[PDB]
C-alpha cells in the first residue's frame, strides 16, 4: 500500500508524458532497480531528468525494462546549461508522500563494548542501504548521535537525520505525539494497523518516551536492527505477511 520513491517517480514520469529515460552518467551499472537509483541521485540533488538532443544508446521504461534509446536521460546538474531540464530536484521533492521515520536511539551507547559499537554502525549503515531502496534514506534517523558512533560510521551523514539530543525531542520537533517501539517482549505483534504511525524505533526508554507525553505503541516481530527494518519495510511496502 506504501509507495516506494520509484513509485513516485515513475508517476511524476508518467503524468509528463515520458515512456522511457535513459543515463548520460555511468554511474549506474550493475542496478538493481533503475528508477530507484536514478530517483534517489535526484532527490538529493544531484541532477534532473532532460530532454537530449539525440536518442542514448539504451533506456528504461516505467517498468525498469531495458528498452531501445530515449530522447530522455538522467544527467548530473553539471551538465546542466546545455540540456532542456524536464524533472528536477525541486518537482521531485514535492511529491514525496509523508514516509514514516525509523529512529536508531543512541543512548546506552556508551554502555557497549567496542566491538558491539562497530556491529551497531554497520547495522545502521546496512539500515540505511534498506531504507534507500525503498524511500529516500532520510526516513532513518539516529538520536543521540555523538562523534564516536560518527567516526564509527562509514555512511553518509548527510544523508540520514542524525540529532544530537534525545527521542522525544526529535519527535516533538517533528510534530509526532505517537510511535511504535519494536519491543521483542511486547504482547501485540506488529502488524498493518500500526503502519499509519509516523515514526518506528527500531533499534536502541519507552518509559521514558511516556513520561514525555509521547504515546507508545509496543509491538514485537517474529536481533539485528537491519533485519528487523527489512521485516517492516517489506510488510508497509510490498503488503507481506510477516512470514516474509
Amino acid at each position: 500500500h506504501m509507495k516506494t520513491l520509484a513509485d513516485v517517480f515513475r508517476e511524476a514520469l508518467k503524468e509528463k508524458g515520458i515512456s522511457s529515460i535513459g543515463t548520460l552518467s555511468k554511474r549506474f551499472r550493475k542496478s538493481k532497480n533503475k528508477l530507484q537509483d536514478i530517483a534517489i541521485e535526484i532527490v538529493h540533488g544531484k541532477g534532473a531528468v532532460f530532454r537530449v538532443p539525440e536518442k542514448t544508446a539504451v533506456a528504461w521504461d516505467l517498468n525498469g525494462n531495458r528498452v531501445d534509446g530515449s530522447y530522455y536521460a538522467y544527467a548530473p546538474l553539471a551538465m546542466r546549461e546545455k540540456f532542456e531540464p524536464v524533472l528536477t530536484p525541486e518537482e521531485l521533492r514535492e511529491k514525496l508522500p509523508d514516509w514514516p521515520y525509523f529512529i536508531i536511539d543512541l543512548y546506552h551507547w556508551d554502555k557497549h563494548t567496542q566491538k558491539e559499537k562497530g556491529k551497531i554502525a554497520l547495522q545502521v549503515n546496512q539500515s540505511y542501504g534498506l531504507l534507500r531502496d525503498y524511500f529516500t534514506g532520510s526516513e532513518l534517523a539516529v538520536t543521540w548521535a555523538n562523534e564516536e558512533f560518527r567516526e564509527m560510521f562509514h555512511g553518509p551523514l548527510d544523508r540520514i537525520t542524525t540529532y544530537g539530543g534525545p527521542t522525544s525531542e526529535f519527535l516533538k520537533e517533528n510534530g509526532i505525539n505517537e510511535v511504535v517501539l519494536l519491543d521483542p517482549w511486547a504482547e501485540e505483534v506488529l502488524s498493518e494497523k500500526d503502519f499509519d504511525v509516523k515514526a518506528f524505533i527500531i533499534g536502541g526508554i519507552g518509559e521514558e518516551l511516556e513520561s514525555a507525553g509521547i504515546k507508545v505503541r509496543r509491538r514485537k516481530i517474529v536481533d539485528r536492527i537491519n533485519r528487523i527494518l527489512g521485516i517492516i519495510l517489506k510488510m508497509m511496502v510490498e503488503g507481506k505477511s510477516m512470514d516474509e
